[PDB]
């Protein structure tokens, strides 16, 4: 997956935590690194941000029943 062309609500796996629900994109301005970031939502509406330079760490679920794809939690 090249990401970016992702579908809203699409189940995608984060190599760090696992399957989550993709939700649009957010732009983040860090001290040094500013740019476009991926926005993901996990259990308890946990917000995940993934840099567009780390997209290849994200994978699309692609199991079959994408609507019944599970949802992991983040440790906020």
């Amino acid at each position: 997956r090249n990401l970016a062309e992702l579908h809203i609500g699409q189940p995608v796996v984060h190599l760090e935590h696992g399957v989550g629900r993709y939700a649009g994109m957010t732009t983040l301005e860090a001290g040094g690194i500013t740019g476009e970031y991926l926005m993901l939502t996990y259990a308890n509406d946990a917000k995940l941000y993934v840099p567009v330079s780390s997209l290849h760490l994200i994978s699309r679920y692609a199991g079959g029943a994408e609507e019944n794809a599970p949802l992991h939690k983040l440790g906020g």
